[PDB]
């Protein structure tokens, strides 16, 4: 199970940080990411993290203003998100694979303004 929150109203250029609490014992052992759904638009993947926190990976758009973190000890996932536009106004989920299975029901970030 996964839990998603941190999600809220920002003002354009503004910022938020989103957090993913995971109650299976497995998390330290699971690659993480965060993918968003937009408007009328498909799942997408937006950041990845290996196990120990190694490796990370970004989508491009994202890529310089959000940044992926784990807490194995805290069994917790988090996104660091700054300059936010209009654009990233979607539903973010934590989840186990790039495409989106297995997750939570996800936090809503509404940017406006």
């Amino acid at each position: 199970q996964l839990q998603e929150s941190g999600g809220g109203l920002v003002q354009p250029g503004g910022s938020l940080r989103l957090s993913c609490a995971a109650s299976q014992f497995t998390f330290s052992s699971d690659w993480m990411y965060w993918v968003r759904q937009a408007p009328g638009k498909g799942l997408e993947w937006v950041s990845s993290i290996s196990p120990g926190g190694a490796a990370t990976a970004y989508a491009a758009s994202v890529k310089g203003r959000f940044t992926i973190s784990r807490d194995n000890a805290k069994n917790t996932l988090y996104l660091q998100m700054n300059s936010l536009k209009s654009e990233d106004t979607a539903v973010y989920y934590c989840s186990k694979t790039r495409a989106g299975t297995g997750r939570g029901q996800g936090t809503q970030v509404t940017v406006s303004s």
